[PDB]
C-alpha cells in the first residue's frame, strides 16, 4: 500500500553516507539496542484511525521524551545529535528510523529495507499509546493492532527484538537481558521464552503473553524452531513499523 | 581479469548467513581492526611471479601464525574458530576474506564487494613477504609491486586501513592507534599523518614514506580533503588485495 515520495540525489547521498557513519558509531557506542528502542517508540505512536503520531521526529521532543514509557530515550537522542548535525539535509524522522535499521543489521540481524522521505512533524501524539510490559494480549493487539493496523504476525516477529538488549530498572522498572548475548540479533528471545525462566534473564508479562495465545503461541514455537523464519517476517514487520503512516 | 568460480545455492546461503553473524560478532567484540589485519596479513603473501600464497587460509596454521609480523594473529583464528564451525561448508579463506570486508562495513567504511570460491591450501608461503613498517617507499613497492601486483595508488589507499586500530608494543612493538577513533573507519589517517605528529597517536616509518614519495604524497592529499575518493579507492584496493591469486 505504499507510494514513497521522490527524494532529491543530494538526498540520497546523505541517506547512504548516513548509513555507513550509524554502522560505525553504533557499533563502536554499543547502543543499538537502545537506537532500536528509539526507533520503536518513535513509530509505535501511530494511530491508524486518526493518522496521528508514528515516526515523524517528535520523539526528539522533551515534552515526548518526558513520556513515562521513553525513560531513556532522552540518552540515545542524545548520543545521536552530533551525527545528525552532520547531514542537515536529513528529516530526524528519517534519521531515527535509519538508526533502527541498522542497530538490527548491526547486531547480525535482517537488512530491513528502508525508504528515505518522512517529514518531521511539528506535534507529539498524546501520551499513553506505547506497549504497556505488564498487560497481555488484549492490549497488545489494541496497541499494535487497532492503533498501529499491523498485524499478530507482526506482533510475534516485533516482539524478538528483545533478543538485543535489556531492562533497566531506573526506566521501566524491569531489569536485565531476555538473552544471554544481548547485543546479539538472534531468535534466541523465543528459545528463552519457551525454556522457561533461566537465571539471569528477564521475561515481561507482555512476553509471556505470546505463549498462551492461540494465534500468538504457533509463531513463537515457528520462530524458535527456524531463525530463517523469524529473520523474514521480522523483516517485514519492522519496515512496516518504520513506515507507520508514511507513503500511505 | 577475474573469473570466478561457481559455488553451490548453499554455499551463497552460509556466505550471507555468515556475514550477518560475523557483523554482530565483530561488532560486539570489538575486533574490527584485528580481523582486518588478519585478512590483510593472509592475503598479502601472495607473489604473482610464482603464484604462491594469497588469502588460501594458511594463515590459521600455528607454523604461519608463527611469523614474526603475525604477533597477536591467533588471537583473531581463535575469536573466529566458534563461528566458523557453524559455517562448515565455507573455507576458511572465504571465512578470513568476508570477516575482513566485515570488518570495514561495520566501522563505517565502505562496502567492499565479495566473491566467494577460494579454496583452503595445504602449504603457507616463506616467510618475511610482509610489509616491513621500518622501512620506506621502495620496500612498499617492492611488497605491494613487485610481489602482491597492486598499484601505487592501491599502496596509499590501503594503507588507510590504519584508521582503524592500533599498534601493540608486545606484538610488532609499536604502541597505539593512529586515529583518535580506531574503531571508526573514515579518512582520517590522512589528516593525522598531514597534521604532523599530534599527542598519543602513532606514525609508522613506512607511513611517514608516504608523504615524501612523489606519487604517494598527492594521493594522501586527496584522501585527506576527500573521503568520498578515499571510500572508492579502499574499497576497490581492498577488493583486490582480498582476491589476489583468486579467480586469476
Ligand atoms: C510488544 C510490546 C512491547 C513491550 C511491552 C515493550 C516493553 C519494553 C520495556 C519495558 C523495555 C525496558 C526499558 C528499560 O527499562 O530500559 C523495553 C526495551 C527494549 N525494547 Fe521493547 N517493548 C515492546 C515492543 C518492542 C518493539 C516492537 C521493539 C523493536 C522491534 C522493541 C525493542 C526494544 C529493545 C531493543 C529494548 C532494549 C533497550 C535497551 O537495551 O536499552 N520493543 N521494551
Ligand atoms: C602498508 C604497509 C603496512 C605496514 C608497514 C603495516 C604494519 C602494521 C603494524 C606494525 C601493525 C601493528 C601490529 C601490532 O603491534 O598490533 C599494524 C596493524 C594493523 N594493520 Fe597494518 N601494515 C601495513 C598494511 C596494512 C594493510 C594493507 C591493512 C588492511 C587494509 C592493514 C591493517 C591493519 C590494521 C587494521 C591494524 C590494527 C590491528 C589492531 O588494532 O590490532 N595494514 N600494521
Ligand atoms: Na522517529
Ligand atoms: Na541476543
Ligand atoms: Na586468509
Ligand atoms: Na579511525
Amino acid at each position: 500500500g505504499k507510494s514513497y515520495p521522490t527524494v532529491s540525489a543530494d538526498y540520497q547521498k546523505a541517506v547512504e553516507k548516513a548509513k555507513k557513519k550509524l554502522r560505525g558509531f553504533i557499533a563502536e557506542k554499543r547502543c543499538a539496542p537502545l537506537m532500536l528502542r528509539l526507533a520503536a517508540h518513535s513509530a509505535g505512536t501511530f494511530d491508524k484511525g486518526t493518522k496521528t503520531g508514528g515516526p515523524f521526529g517528535t520523539i526528539k521532543h522533551p515534552a515526548e521524551l518526558a513520556h513515562s514509557a521513553n525513560n531513556g530515550l532522552d540518552i540515545a537522542v542524545r548520543l545521536l545529535e552530533p551525527l545528525k548535525a552532520e547531514f542537515p539535509i536529513l528529516s530526524y524522522a528519517d534519521f531515527y528510523q535509519l538508526a533502527g535499521v541498522v542497530a538490527v543489521e548491526v547486531t547480525g540481524g535482517p537488512e530491513v529495507p528502508f525508504h528515505p522521505g518522512r517529514e518531521d512533524k511539528p506535534e507529539p501524539p498524546p501520551e499513553g499509546r506505547l506497549p504497556d510490559a505488564t498487560k497481555g494480549s488484549d492490549h497488545l493487539r489494541d496497541v499494535f493492532g487497532k492503533a498501529m493496523g499491523l498485524t499478530d504476525q507482526d506482533i510475534v516477529a516485533l516482539s524478538g527484538g528483545h533478543t538485543i538488549g535489556a531492562a533497566h530498572k531506573e526506566r521501566s522498572g524491569f531489569e536485565g537481558p531476555w538473552t544471554s548475548n544481548p547485543l546479539i540479533f538472534d531468535n534466541s528471545y523465543f528459545t528463552e521464552l519457551l525454556s522457561g525462566e533461566k537465571e539471569g534473564l528477564l521475561q515481561l508479562p507482555s512476553d509471556k503473553a505470546l505463549l498462551s495465545d492461540p494465534v500468538f503461541r504457533p509463531l513463537v514455537d515457528k520462530y524458535a524452531a527456524d531463525e530463517d523464519a523469524f529473520f523474514a517476517d521480522y523483516a517485514e514487520a519492522h519496515q512496516k513499523l518504520s513506515e507507520l503512516g508514511f507513503a500511505d
